[PDB]
């Protein structure tokens, strides 16, 4: 029942009650005593930023935690916090406790047609908003698993905005777990708001699918070579209505400017209300 951490200005209460794991994240249950509304306390495992880079995330966090929207995780704070031999970067965010898309699909099994037109509708209205702040923001990781539902029949929203920052394509990364990949431009570190789109076209296969892009691929370095020639998920061929593997398609180009702009995807007959 009791508080096993906090941030120093007390706003925020720990719980001892683990929501779950997963990608260098141990998430716990946890209270906006200012509000009395319980939140997620996320701890983030720690590298070793230069003070070059960890003023860039501070600054980041600063502009992040302004933002309100119906589709985007509402973050309200971070700081670094120890326990023993351990410092972790906390994020506290809203609470979540339906999980992700990711959850959702293993659960049950396959999504119908207007729950996918309904949800991608509001994964893009979440993009728009972040591609039309001043300066644009681009999420850059987009994924499943960190799309957020509000209940089994409720809305989504788009969570781990600004953590992509702490994960390059020049960065080493162990093989080992679930083999991570981007559009193409982007392991070049030069890129804009298309490798959103190039996502969503990948949320969008795995919602139609049932299936993570690019199973067939046991490491990231395959993925990358067939990414960066233009070479399809086998998933792709898997997508039963014709309309939906359209649009899938005109946003997984290897060539960004190809690629659907949000506002024609939003424009697209199969996302008219
Ligand atoms: C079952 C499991 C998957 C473990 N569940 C949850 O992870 C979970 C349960 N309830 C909520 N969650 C999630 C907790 C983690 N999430 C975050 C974290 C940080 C940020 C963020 N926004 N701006 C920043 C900035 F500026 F870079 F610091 O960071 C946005 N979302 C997404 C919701």
């Amino acid at each position: 029942t009791k508080a096993v951490g906090m941030s120093n200005d007390g706003r925020f209460l720990k719980f001892d009650i683990e929501i779950g794991r997963g990608s260098f994240k141990t998430v716990y249950k946890g209270l906006d005593t200012e509000t009395t509304v319980e939140v997620a306390w996320c701890e983030l495992q720690d590298r070793k930023l230069t003070k070059s880079e960890r003023q860039r995330f501070k600054e980041e966090a600063e502009m992040l935690k302004g933002l309100q929207h119906p589709n985007i995780v509402r973050f309200y704070d971070s700081w670094e916090s120890t326990v023993k031999g351990k410092k972790c970067i906390v994020l506290v965010t809203e609470l979540m406790t339906s999980g992700t898309l990711k959850t959702y699909l293993k659960r049950f099994k396959v999504m119908k047609i207007k729950v996918l037109r309904s949800w991608c509708r509001q994964i893009l209205k979440g993009l728009q908003f972040l591609h039309t702040r001043t300066p644009p923001i681009i999420h850059r990781d987009l994924k499943c698993d960190n799309i957020f539902i509000t209940g089994p029949t409720g809305s989504v929203k788009i969570g781990d905005l600004g953590l992509a920052t702490l994960k390059r394509a020049s960065f080493a990364k162990a093989v080992i777990g679930t083999p991570e990949f981007m559009a193409p431009e982007m392991y070049e570190e030069k890129y804009d708001e298309s490798v959103d789109v190039y996502a969503f076209g990948m949320c969008m296969l795995e919602m139609a699918t049932s299936e993570y892009p690019y199973s067939e691929c046991q490491n990231a370095a395959q993925i990358y070579r067939r990414v960066t020639s233009g070479v399809k998920p086998a998933s792709f061929d898997k997508v039963a209505i014709p309309e939906v593997k359209e649009i899938i398609e005109g946003c997984i180009r290897q060539n960004k400017d190809e690629r659907y702009s949000i506002k024609d995807l939003l424009n697209h007959a199969f996302f008219q209300e």
